[PDB]
């Protein structure tokens, strides 16, 4: 035995953050992730913990209360990824007017409860703006950013903390019950080595794939099915150096960010495009490209082209299909599903879950397990501080105190380790006390003694997971440099 609890299929937030919170209960857990930690939906988002403004409009105040309060949850678990933001709002009386705007901020204020961030504000917009002159109003609010695939990562780390075992480009090909026990198999997906696991219980987390793997790894039927809603970001030089966040009302009643990016750049997204095919084939076509670039050009004054955009993602919201006609009007709520069989092999399967509410998500699921597991530990997350998070302060605050502790890190440096690494950063920079002992410098202060970090506690294994995962270095390395990376790897990992 050699027998898990707990069979978790999917890394992504949900995989990762049910595996967690498992594991934290005394559960055995497996997590299996059929490339990379967080490789798909995690890493395409908008970056936001979120009360969800516009889906009180849609009555879901289940969601936008849930997810209103968790943000300071989440704020507490990551203050190394995840931090305050503001967001404004400007006047467009013709679509929304102001005393409905007026009456949806209260809400955002009071229907969560918020021991901490800043409440609503109007605005006036002069001549000295970045807006149009001719938009003179506007509104403030409060919400989160969050290192989306730096939050599946620190759940991960938190899983084999607590005992728990984590498998990364390692596919799940079939699950099915048999004699009261789950018989999983698996194959890593280089090698082709093969494996069998059973389990007494079984999660499907696998976000878009949620009912092709009902149809193709169990031949079971999925009780729900999915819609994928494809939506892309386009990522530009920083459109201006203020520090919020801007969000705007476009014509079709869809709203679109406008978000500060590593001080350095603007991500504008997203977009709402119903979606066919392999969700490992996504990306963003000309029309979300003019369309972004649409609804931003009308509203600021500096005027962006296409010849502006640096780089782009896109991604697809696996959505509990409401069968709505409208993508945007699907409801964004997640639905848990159980099913055993003679009260034996629960499986737990997973419809939907925004990044923002992962982990009453994950408690929920575990809530449902929880008759199948004898002496299991209680509920624990809400209090717990996730790998990487306990820099007693704030993320900046710590980068000071980094430097103090070590002062060959330029200033830049140390932000960069106290906003990625957080208190992982003294097992990073283990027995160095030099520039020099950091090893290769492979471009942008990206340092052989981070990448071996990488490898060793963050399952990195190709540069792609370094690159544009557990960091976004990818933004800064040129493609020789990126591939001097990919070499490295492979010596290292060989
Ligand atoms: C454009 C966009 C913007 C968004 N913005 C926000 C936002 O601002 N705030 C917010 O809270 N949410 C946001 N979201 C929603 C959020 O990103 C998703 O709800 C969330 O990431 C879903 O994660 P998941 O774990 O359920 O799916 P994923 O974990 O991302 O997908 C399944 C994962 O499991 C693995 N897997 C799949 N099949 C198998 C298998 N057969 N065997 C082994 N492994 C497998 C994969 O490789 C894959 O990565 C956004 C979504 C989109 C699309
Ligand atoms: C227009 C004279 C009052 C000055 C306030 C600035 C304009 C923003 O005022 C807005 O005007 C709209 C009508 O055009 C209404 O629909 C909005 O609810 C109102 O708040
Ligand atoms: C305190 C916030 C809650 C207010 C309840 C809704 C009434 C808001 O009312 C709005 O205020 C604006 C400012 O003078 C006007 O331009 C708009 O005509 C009016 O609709
Ligand atoms: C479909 C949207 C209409 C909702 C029905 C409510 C009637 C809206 O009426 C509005 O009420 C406001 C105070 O709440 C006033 O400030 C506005 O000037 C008035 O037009
Ligand atoms: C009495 C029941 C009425 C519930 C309807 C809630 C109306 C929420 O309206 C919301 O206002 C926000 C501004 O704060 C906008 O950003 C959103 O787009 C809009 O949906
Ligand atoms: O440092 S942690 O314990 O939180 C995670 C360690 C993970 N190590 C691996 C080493 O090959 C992946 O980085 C796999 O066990």
């Amino acid at each position: 035995m050699e027998t898990k609890d707990l069979i978790v299929i999917g890394g992504g937030i949900n995989g990762a953050g049910i595996a967690a919170d498992a594991a934290g209960r005394g559960l055995s857990v497996l997590m299996l992730e059929a490339q990379d930690l967080a490789c798909a939906t995690s890493s395409a988002s908008s970056k936001l913990i979120h009360g969800g403004l516009r889906y009180l409009e849609h009555y879901e105040f289940r969601l936008v209360s849930e997810a209103l309060a968790e943000r300071e949850v989440l704020l507490k678990m990551a203050p190394h990824i995840a931090f305050p933001m503001r967001f404004r709002l400007p006047h467009r009386p013709h679509l929304r007017p102001a005393w409905m705007i007026r009456i949806g901020l209260f809400m955002y204020d009071h229907l969560g409860k918020r021991t901490s961030l800043p409440g609503s504000t109007g605005l006036r917009f002069g001549a000295n703006s970045v807006l149009k002159p001719e938009i003179k109003r506007g509104f403030e609010y409060s919400d989160c950013w969050v290192d989306d695939a730096r939050l599946v990562l620190a759940n991960a780390q938190m899983v084999v903390r607590k005992g728990g075992e984590v498998l990364t480009r390692t596919r799940a090909t079939s699950a099915r019950r048999e004699n009261g026990l789950w018989i999983v198999e698996a194959e890593d997906i280089d090698t082709g080595k093969k494996y069998s696991w059973q389990a007494r219980g079984l999660v499907n987390a696998t976000g878009p794939w949620v009912k092709q793997f009902f149809d193709d790894g169990m031949h079971l039927p999925s009780p729900y099915g999915i819609r994928l809603i494809k939506g892309s970001h386009i990522v530009v030089p920083r459109v201006h150096t203020q520090k919020q966040a801007y969000i705007l009302q476009n014509e079709d009643k869809r709203i679109v960010f406008v978000i500060p990016w590593m001080d350095e750049f603007s991500i504008i997204g997203t977009t709402d495009v119903e979606y066919k095919g392999d969700p490992k084939a996504v990306k963003i076509e000309e029309s979300e490209i003019n369309y972004l670039l649409n609804v931003y050009n009308t509203h600021f004054k500096k005027q962006l082209s296409r010849d502006d955009i640096v780089w782009t993602y896109s991604g697809v919201r696996p959505l509990c299909d409401d069968e709505s006609d409208s993508p945007q009007a699907i409801t964004r709520d997640y639905t848990l599903d159980i099913h055993d069989e003679n009260g034996k092999a629960p499986l737990l399967s997973v419809f939907g879950g925004k990044l923002t509410t992962y982990r009453k998500l994950a408690e929920h699921a575990l809530e449902k397990l929880t008759p199948y597991y004898q002496g299991i530990g209680p509920a624990w997350t809400k209090e717990s501080v996730l790998p990487g998070g306990a820099i007693e302060g704030d993320r900046d605050d710590y980068a000071a105190r980094l430097r103090r502790r070590y002062p060959f890190l330029t200033e830049s440096l140390a932000r960069h380790y106290a906003r990625t690494y957080g208190s992982n950063s003294e097992l990073l920079l283990g027995n160095a006390g030099t520039v020099s002992d950091l090893g290769e410098d492979f471009g942008h202060e990206f340092y052989e003694a981070e990448l071996k970090y990488l490898v060793d506690h963050e399952w990195v294994r190709r540069a792609d997971d370094a690159l544009w995962r557990r960091t976004k270095q990818g933004m800064w390395l040129n493609a020789d440099q990126q591939s001097r990376v990919s070499q490295w790897l492979v010596e290292y990992t060989q």
